[PDB]
């Protein structure tokens, strides 16, 4: 399985390094296109995009590198692309998930959970898991409020591949 990272600071300050393990072994073409929009080897992706809604004891929720607010994002297959499956769920904090507007919308959105999400199970597509820096998810949700709105902008200042 891939393990991808984000750098991630809040106003310019790094708060550290998320390491994420990307399920392929179950869902290859959903860890597949959030593999490739970390290393941004399609010359567009999630490097200096931010997690834009933040929401203390549910999630952190990022990807939407087109308009900054969670109305965006682009895949890498040329359309919003169908759930793989919802065999993996929302079992704790430092799962790793699709966001979508619906039925078979997935983009380039993603959120990592800081709770047990049941609720989300079949309705969003889990595709990893947090395996070092859940300390630095715990800095991003501080940041974090009831609306969403962050009180820190939150940005993935690097991120890629590392195996
Ligand atoms: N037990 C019940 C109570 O539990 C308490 C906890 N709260 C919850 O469980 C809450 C309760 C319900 N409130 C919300 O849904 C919050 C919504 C929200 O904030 N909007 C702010 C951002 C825009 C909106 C509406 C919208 C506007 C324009 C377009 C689409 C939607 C709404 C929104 O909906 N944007 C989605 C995220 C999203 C993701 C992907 C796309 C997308 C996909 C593909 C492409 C492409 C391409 C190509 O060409 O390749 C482009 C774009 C667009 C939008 C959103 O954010 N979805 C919500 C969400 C996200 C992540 C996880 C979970 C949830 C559910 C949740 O948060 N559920």
């Amino acid at each position: 399985n891939p393990l991808v990272y984000l750098d991630v600071d809040a106003n310019g300050k790094p708060l550290g390094r998320v390491v994420l393990e990307l399920k392929a072994d179950v869902v290859p073409k959903t860890a597949e296109n959030f593999r490739a929009l970390c290393t941004g080897e399609k010359g567009f992706g999630y490097k200096g995009s931010t997690f834009h809604r933040v929401i203390p004891s549910f999630m952190c929720q990022a990807g939407d590198f087109t308009n900054h607010n969670g109305t965006g994002g682009k895949s890498i297959y040329g359309s919003r692309f169908p759930d793989e499956n919802f065999t993996l769920k929302h079992v704790g904090p430092g799962v790793l998930s699709m966001a979508n507007a619906g039925p078979n919308t997935n983009g380039s959105q993603f959120f990592i959970c800081t709770i047990k999400t049941d609720w989300l199970d079949g309705k969003h597509v889990v595709f990893g898991h947090v395996i070092e820096g859940m300390d630095v998810v715990k800095k991003i949700e501080s940041f974090g409020s009831k609306s969403g709105r962050t009180s820190k902008k939150i940005v993935i200042t690097d991120c890629g591949q590392l195996s």
